[PDB]
């Protein structure tokens, strides 16, 4: 058992969501024209979550979009993860121009994917800014980009990895880190 | 004289500088297969300090690309700062793929700049990292951008401008706040 450790379980993740959510609220007005949009399949089940935790302290919708992004890389090194971002699409469903966009990650490591999704928000509209929540920062930079929002820090080797499990997509909330 | 301060003399420039390189150093391995581009015209002039310094220092020369950015604004506000930056162009005079790349600012304000420095950088080649040294970093983010190499940190309010003045362009050093 000593090659996995849980560093966030059911309840330090709904615990962390629900603080992200009340720090978006007092950063940002209530949330008012302020749109959470997405990354990578489980960034967007967070952001939903999210949005409907906001609901609920507010009581007014909380608009939620999606950029649909793959990471591949240049050789066939399976040790090194996934490093280079193909954005295969997005999904905004309002005019993002003038208004605040949070991107929403689930694990924090390169940087890369929220790179992407910074482009991706830049070709379809003139956001007045852009900030980041993520679940996760396990550290490793390799652009210079900071969260605004972070539901733990963790330190972190180059090997080793860190999966997060939702009921949405896994069948289970859960956060781990594994050894490579 | 109360609507000007100045933030840095010439001897805190040179000072500063000098510190960045030798943190460069520190963190990079003295600089083998690093690469420093500039952007901002005097972005461009700072990189070209930085790395006769990091000569000097090292032994080793030290290569300088440059990114060529104009900034716009979509209205007839004279007030707020241009905040749209256009790519003219960029010469990287080496390949930056699997190298590590550092970007020099002289004022990070917005992060806009930068972000469209990074997205020059990724459409020429597959750098390592990238890393962003700044003379000034006066807040006011819209983008989740960090520095890793600050010459100094001050607050400022949205009213004031940062000015930094370079022998190469304005025939002084210095850096000084100003009230709008």
């Amino acid at each position: 058992s000593n090659q996995k450790a849980v560093i966030l379980d059911e309840q330090a993740i709904r615990r962390a969501l629900t603080r992200i959510a009340h720090e978006m609220i007092e950063r940002n007005k209530g949330m008012n024209n302020c749109i959470l949009v997405g990354i990578k399949t489980r960034g967007i089940y967070l952001a939903k979550r999210l949005a409907e935790r906001i609901e609920q302290i507010e009581g007014n919708p909380v608009t939620v979009g999606e950029i649909d992004i793959t990471l591949y890389r240049d050789d066939l090194s399976k040790k090194t993860s996934n490093d280079e971002p193909l954005v295969k699409g997005a999904d905004i469903p309002v005019d993002i121009t003038d208004q605040k966009v949070i991107l929403v990650d689930d694990v924090l490591y390169t940087g890369r994917t929220v790179r992407a999704g910074m482009d991706a928000l830049v070709d379809v509209g003139r956001p007045s800014s852009i900030q980041l929540a993520v679940l996760v920062d396990r550290g490793h930079r390799e652009l210079p980009i900071r969260a605004d929002y972070i539901g733990k820090n963790i330190p972190t080797s180059k090997s080793e990895k860190v999966m997060v499990q939702l009921d949405e997509v896994d069948q289970n909330d859960l956060v781990a880190i594994y050894e490579n």
